[PDB]
DNA sequence: ATAAATT
DNA sequence: TTAATTA
């Protein structure tokens, strides 16, 4: 039903994790969620279950990673995430960086360039743009920054309580 | 003055333990010799040195490797040469191949391809067929093909007294 | 829509403090200028962009900085610039030293002729006195000298008042 | 009364650990040799001290610098030392790398870039490739190769008895 | 007194 | 369904 929680990830790499260290802990909270695993493949954009998502969901949490930038589905999904934000500003976005410097989002250097230099051989002329603008217009909004060596743990107690009090009070 | 015998290499995976033996060893036979020896990269065609060798040598004998492809120099000169060899079948050619089977490397397959693909996108759209129909030629003749095994000094014999039967008596 | 006010800059070396500071406080004072930060290496200077802003151009803010030497592209950059302004004396120039010292760089003395000492055997030995010609032309315009003292706010405050009155009441 | 064993060295750079350390233990062996530390600067061709030296001595002992090519004045010497040289192979070498590996001197190439890249602004096209040349030339006889760990003392043992034993027999 | 391609 | 620097 209505809940206030869509998020994202990587693939391999920490969806695993993330739902092991911050959805449960969120659910100890009571604040239904949504997430799934599907590659689908046929295709490129699933109907009613996708777009109930964005649309129905409130303020979202894109735990972009090391590797967000191999999977086409996730670059379009981030994508109407930072469209429907841009409607009516009472929804808002939470980013938190990992591992991969906050430094590389603002140009898209360091590791990025091998994932878009072959990516670009292979999709559009046009809407690569609607992606890079997105991409750039996370780097300046608030951020907790984990990096590799602080503790990778309960940060997600800081994490949780704070997406409480943007609900309890209004 | 003029020698009798060209060559060709990757560069820095076979100038040190085969090939240098292989000049060295030609020189000690009284058969005034030539090779590829600058660390130039000046030009795309540079002429009055090799361009006046190639149609003044008489025997070609190159050495591909695993990573042959990566020239966006070399390859064009053994384009050049197997071109040239076509107009005065007088003179021939004896390559032996190096480490990699001479089968994944005459359909530009195996390891061989990703390397071709990086420099097959870059230039001439019509030129890299030109290419490849240059490459398929040689895997036919017969050679005195090397593994891991093959004693580094007897092939080196082997093709020594060869090399000189078609020279002093034909 | 046109092009008003141009820049010229080592790059590494004032990409990270006042170039940027400079733009940003400009477009937040109605003035639509431009900058680059392409590399080229594909010529010497080209047109559709360089050549086009540099003639339609107006109001010269050129910033000499201590690296302003190695500059392959950019001292070009200034002969252009000074050449364009043989034309008609009604656009000038309000260059401002930074960091480096004043008067030492009437001549290229202090730590600047090392530069020199191993430019000169490399590009044109001919064509480097119209580049001195230039670069000696600068040491005499009235405006605003920088240590490392006078903190970079103020400069930025006056630096763009001037630039606006040479364009409101005339 | 006449040289035996003529050095060489690089200019300032080694003067103190090993060179001297070297000299004092030689001479005490009852062998006479020679070094000089005069600086010229009156010109480029010394005559009558090491010229007389050169064509007067016996048995060398080049030593190489992390930057000996730099060295026009000792560039110069070791280029007469394998001319003097070629004219017979009686007299022979005995080289001693240091600070530098034979990695990178049967090439000229690495940290030598520069030295040769403006040694040469000055001096014509010729001279530079006969140098050169000779500095080839000593990549190949044999190495004792002291190296940044191994103890230099006990390299001087081992390279006094050799000098005794060629003089000796 | 200390930079180089697209080897 | 993988990749070069003379700002």
């Amino acid at each position: 039903v209505e809940y206030d929680v869509f998020l994202s990830f990587r693939g391999p790499d920490t969806r695993k994790q993330f739902t092991d260290f911050l959805y449960h802990f969120l659910c100890y909270y009571k604040i239904h969620t949504f997430r799934d695993d599907d590659e689908l493949r046929k295709g490129k954009e699933i109907g009613p279950n996708l777009l109930r998502a964005i649309d129905q969901s409130k303020i979202y949490v894109p735990i972009i990673s090391s590797g967000y930038a191999d999977s086409k589905w996730c670059l379009m999904e981030l994508a109407e995430i930072v469209r429907r934000q841009e409607e009516d500003p009472r929804r808002i976005i939470l980013p938190i960086f990992y591992m991969v410097d906050p430094s590389d989002v603002r140009h898209q250097t360091g590791c990025y360039k091998k994932a878009f230099r072959k990516h670009a051989n292979k999709f559009d002329g046009q809407t690569i743009q609607n992606w890079k603008d997105a991409l750039k217009k996370v780097g300046d909004l608030k951020g907790w920054h984990i990096g590799k060596d602080d503790e990778q743990g309960a940060i997600a107690d800081k994490v949780s309580a704070d997406i409480w009090s943007h609900i309890s009070k209004e």
